[PDB]
């Protein structure tokens, strides 16, 4: 398992940290997982995904989420030169601090990127080639393909239309709501089911 | 050839499928090809490309096409829980059904993505970081870098300007036409020649 | 070091060229470096980056720069079928000719792409998922995430706002100036420090 590796000693990280990966998660041989990473149950990590917890850490990927081809997870440093926490570079979730927090039943679709500090709430679809950076995406959200959230909080239950780059909180507060007739309303549930089954199938051949 | 692999058994796929790759195609050691995939003659598949036919299948890449660095091919499931074909998730081309169909002399340039259901017609350039999803791109087309086609049919012989995200069929019908003086008019022919020669050169060292 | 490779013989390249990589640079095992490439001191090349100098060449990455996850460097051919240099496909920097020139203290952030012909000047941040193609980016510049420069020269000391695709020189000449109170004004210095330290740390475990 050359592709699952400790992070190196740095001025902000004095001991190597090794990923904690649940046995029901599947890491593709050509995915890469480095450093202080926790990956939950049934998580499918596809080829060419890179989860790199060597600058900002920790990075958490919750149960039944998926990390698809070419997705990148990385984060800005959380420890100062003085050794003090950089509060603006961490996100608090359930009373704990993370560089990147991915909740449960989250899909990170092909070539998307979540860059810390960032959190993605449960049951949220992050669409293909989408981008999340210095942002909190609520639960039950849909980032359509090529959308982006930079420096904002996306309210629970909203979607970002394809191609839209949201940098203003006033715009984020105004985003349209997911409804039963919205075209992507049931997509994440489908994608999560598929990827749980892919992880199970790939593990049976391992 | 650890990087050329069968897909796993899943509820929608009861037997493993293995890629069919012509001997004149070159698969980079750090490209990944999984599942029910057919790759034609002289196809150059560059490092970090991921062709993954494990959800929707089959994926077809025609003769003399190229799949460049970091390109992703994947597709939505084509078989229901009941085992019935999901017709909206397949494309018909020449009387056959595909999850993703890439025609002949097609360039999929660096970091682009074609996500099924989708078809790309012959002699079409899909530019760097471009995106094709639930769409039919005609033949002799040019998707400039960062362009996207989502949920539309691109008429033969049109181009999408750089950065434009086309989601409306009315907009797709109005796209500008490739002409001899268009800046990208002869690019695909050049890129196809280069990649055929790269595949030949890389195979001679293999 | 299977991932550091010569380029193949082609009609435009009659002898194989091998990368020249300084001993203080770190190449991730799942990065790929092919062909006529020069990589300077302390350069961190992250997982899934592909530096491919097999069509246009040479590709140069200067001292203390970094090439992050999923970044692609490639270039259009520089030699004609007749064997004459294609002048429009090379960039001159300090009296020398390159397919891609990356200066010193440059960050190529996750999933960005620089496609030759192109030059990036010293101390410039190329943001996540950004794109540089047939362009000269000045020194002390910031391309925010999802920005792009195609067919233009970016003056020294300017930034491109997130998501903006610059294709017109008149627009490039008008881009806003980096100032001490600009949000990204000090980012590149920070990122360069981090990546120098990452390269040192990763090499100590190698
Ligand atoms: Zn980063
Ligand atoms: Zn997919
Ligand atoms: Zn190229």
């Amino acid at each position: 398992n050359s592709n699952i590796r400790e992070n190196p000693i740095t001025p902000w990280n004095p001991t190597p940290k090794k990923p904690k990966i649940h046995p029901s998660a599947y890491i593709d041989p050509q995915a890469s997982v480095i450093g202080e990473v926790t990956i939950g149950e049934n998580v499918m990590v596809s080829p060419m995904a890179s989860i790199r917890s060597d600058e900002g850490m920790p990075i958490y990927v919750g149960d039944n989420s998926n990390v698809q081809d070419g997705v990148v997870l990385h984060a800005a440093r959380t420890i100062d030169e003085n050794g003090n926490i950089i509060e603006d570079n961490v996100v608090e979730v359930d009373g704990e601090k993370f560089a990147v927090y991915i909740g449960k039943n989250v899909s990170l679709a092909h070539q998307s990127q979540v860059h810390g500090p960032a959190a993605v709430g449960d049951n949220t679809f992050i669409g293909m080639q989408a981008f999340v950076f210095k942002s909190r995406v609520g639960k039950n959200c849909v980032l359509e393909p090529r959308s982006a959230a930079i420096g904002v909080t996306i309210p629970d239950g909203r979607y970002i239309p394809a191609g839209m780059v949201v940098t203003s909180q006033a715009e984020a507060d105004k985003l349209p709501k997911v409804t039963p007739d919205y075209a992507y309303a049931n997509l994440n549930e489908s994608v999560v089911k598929v990827n749980i089954a892919l992880a199970r199938g790939y593990l049976e051949t391992s």
